[PDB]
């Protein structure tokens, strides 16, 4: 059993009073629910706000969210509830807190009175010309153009980012990592700090645009995008890694298949359309996360069909990641616990089986592990879907779970 829950929005860090301390009251709701691990955001100084522009690493106390003391706290709340936890680690880019003598922004500050992180321009990938002093190697992958990228083939750079990580874990108590912005740094580096910090679990945000048509939605075929994402989890490591990553192919096939195109949700093979047909074990799922939904909204889940999209991850093959807004905010709690309830209670885990009785636009039913069956759509009857020995046993606005 495995359910991730990301632990904060994009208007988290404004919380009164802090929002580790306000999460301190949302623990016990959380470890309930079935709730496995819990995604917490990057806790460093940060020159922005929700923490995406990391400067002094090791100075927790700086962040918008809590300070050290209220962070252990909550980790250790989690802790002693059964639940791990894991840290956003912003590593592609970092900002520098000093001016060099050129006026550039290079000149970096770990956060420690000893030199731990104090790094300089000939730490920032060459061709990031815009805070360089061109003696780097090349950037392993994309860039930010907001901030210096970072020379992951530096070994002071390997060796520090590694010491740092494992002081997370040894410090503030971190289980596992989610590696934001992993297209900006190559699957071989993501291993080496993998490999090198031993986590629970490293689940990578690997984003690549989708397939589209004339009309703006996504293609059905979208095997180049999750091809792409397991190509990434293949040269991490593989099977042996503790690397996996979001499935953004089924999120993107998802936004578009509820509005009345549940065919979206089958590929000619036969199997779910997204990384979850492929890899389950290496697929992270969900509806949104604080940049497609929240007060981003890049890229949202229908708003009147979010319910679907859960039942949909919640029962399927995968890990399955619940938002927070969705959970505590949108008066979905009861329905996501009991589906989360039902997942658990059947033994459904990220390999179950996965096997789709019904693939048309305005409904999509499916059976798991031959032992429970779920529906989505706005035609309200399927029951001559239904194998026999199903009774029904959640159920909500176009969707609904049996088990037998
Ligand atoms: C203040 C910056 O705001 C903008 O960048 C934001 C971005 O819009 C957010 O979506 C967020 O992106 C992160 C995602 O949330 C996360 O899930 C993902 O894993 O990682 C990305 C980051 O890679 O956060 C970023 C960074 O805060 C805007 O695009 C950016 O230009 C802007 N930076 C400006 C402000 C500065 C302040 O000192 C300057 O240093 C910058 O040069 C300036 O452009
Ligand atoms: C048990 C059903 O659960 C789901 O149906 C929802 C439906 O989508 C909602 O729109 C809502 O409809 C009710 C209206 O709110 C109400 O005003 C109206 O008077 O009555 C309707 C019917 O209840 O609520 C229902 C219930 O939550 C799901 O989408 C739907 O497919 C499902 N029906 C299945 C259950 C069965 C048992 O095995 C069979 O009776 C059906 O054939 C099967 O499809
Ligand atoms: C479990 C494997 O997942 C990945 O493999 C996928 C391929 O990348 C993808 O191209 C491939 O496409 C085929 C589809 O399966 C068919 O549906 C389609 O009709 O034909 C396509 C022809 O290529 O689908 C693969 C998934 O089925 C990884 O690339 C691959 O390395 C993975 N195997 C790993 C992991 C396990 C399971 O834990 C080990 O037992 C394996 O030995 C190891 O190699
Ligand atoms: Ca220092
Ligand atoms: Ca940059
Ligand atoms: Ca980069």
């Amino acid at each position: 059993h495995q359910v991730l829950f990301q632990g904060f929005n994009w208007e988290s860090w404004k919380q009164s009073g802090g929002w580790y301390n306000m999460m301190m009251g949302k623990v016990d709701d959380i470890a309930a629910a079935g709730v496995t691990h819990v995604w917490l955001p990057p806790p460093s100084h940060s020159v922005s706000n929700e923490g995406y522009m990391p400067g002094r690493l090791y100075d927790i106390d700086a962040s918008k969210y809590g300070n050290a003391a209220e962070l252990k706290s909550l980790i250790g709340a989690l802790h002693g509830k059964g639940v791990q936890a894991i840290a956003d680690i912003v590593i592609n880019h970092r900002c520098a807190d000093y001016k060099d003598s050129r006026g550039i922004y290079c000149i970096f500050e770990g956060g420690t009175s000893d030199g731990r992180l104090d790094w300089g321009p000939h730490m920032i990938c060459r061709d990031d010309t815009k805070y360089s002093d061109g003696t780097a190697n090349l950037d392993t992958g994309a860039d930010f153009a907001a901030a210096p990228d970072i020379d992951h083939l530096n070994d002071r750079v390997q060796r520090e980012l590694k010491e740092w990580l494992l002081w997370l874990k040894s410090d503030l108590g971190f289980d596992a990592w989610r590696l934001a912005f992993a297209r900006g740094y190559s699957p071989e580096m993501a291993k080496v700090y993998i490999d090198g910090t031993s986590p629970s679990l490293a689940v990578a945000e690997v984003w690549d645009n989708m397939a589209t048509g004339g009309d703006g939605k996504p293609n059905y075929d979208q095997d180049a995008h999750r091809q792409n994402l397991v190509n990434w989890v293949d040269k991490v490591g593989g099977a042996a890694s503790a690397g996996m990553v979001f499935d953004f192919t089924t999120k993107g096939i998802l936004n578009a298949a509820v509005e009345g195109e549940l065919w979206r949700l089958i590929d000619p093979q036969g199997k779910a359309p997204g990384v979850m047909g492929w890899w389950p074990a290496k697929a992270v799922t969900f509806v949104d996360n604080h940049d497609t939904g929240s007060t981003q909204a890049m890229w949202p889940f229908p708003s009147d069909k979010v319910m679907q999209g859960y039942a949909y991850i919640l029962t399927h093959p995968g890990i399955p990641c619940i938002f927070y807004d969705h959970f505590f905010n949108w008066g979905f709690k009861d329905q996501i616990a009991a589906l989360v309830a039902i997942r658990k209670r059947n033994g459904i885990t990220a390999t179950s089986a996965l096997k789709i009785l019904m693939h048309e636009g305005d409904a999509y039913v499916a059976e798991i592990d031959g032992k429970v069956v779920v529906k989505i759509g706005s035609r309200y009857d399927v029951g001559a879907v239904i194998p026999a020995g199903f009774v029904t046993s959640a159920h909500g606005n176009d969707y609904a779970v049996w088990e037998k």
